[PDB]
Order: C-alpha cells, then structure tokens, then sequence
C-alpha cells in the first residue's frame, strides 16, 4: 500500500464442460484441470501491514462474503503470497474478488 513492496493474488475458479454426448453427457461434466490460477492482481498487501491487511481483510472478507452465497477458501503467505480458492458454484465471487482486489489497486 504505502511500504516499497507490493505482492500479488492469483485466483483460481473451477469451470465445468458440460459436453453433450460428443464426450460425456453421462458424467457429472468433469474438467480436466481444476482449482487453476486465473489471473493475477497486485494486492495492496505489505508485510508490515498484517494487522491492517488483517482488519481490512476481515471487514472485506465480509463485504465480499456478503455477495458470496457460499463457502470461500483463502491462502495468505506472510512471505508474500496470496492466494483466492473460489468454487463454481461461487463464481459470482470470483468476479466480485477480481474486481474487488483490482478495485483495491
């Protein structure tokens, strides 16, 4: 945010190919990959920020969580990674945390 030193936050959404018969119409249309980083955003995140990044994190989590209707999975390295586990069935989420870490910026 303010320190000389910024991170970055990759986050990875689970898509569904729902392929006709063409493949499988039969099975739960499984993915080849799964749980992938999407893209990636520089957060305003300093190592000297934890306890902000933690508040602001906490009230944001909510702010984001409230959009949310569901289960939301989250890695935050203090060496400096930071990562967003958002499923399908959230992906409402995923935009809102893309737009809301971008927002941030």
């Amino acid at each position: 945010m303010s320190k000389s030193n910024t991170y970055r936050m990759l986050v990875l959404l689970e898509d569904d190919t729902k392929i006709n018969k063409e493949d499988e119409k039969f099975l739960k249309g499984k993915p080849g990959k799964m749980h992938e980083f999407v893209d990636e955003l520089i957060l305003p995140f300093n190592v000297d920020e934890l306890d902000e990044l933690n508040t602001w994190f906490d009230k944001f989590d909510a702010e984001i969580c409230i959009p949310n209707e569901g289960h939301i999975k989250y890695e935050i390295s203090s060496d400096g990674l930071i990562v967003l586990m958002l499923d399908k069935e959230i992906e409402e989420v995923v935009e809102k945390v893309k737009k809301f870490v971008e927002e941030n910026n």
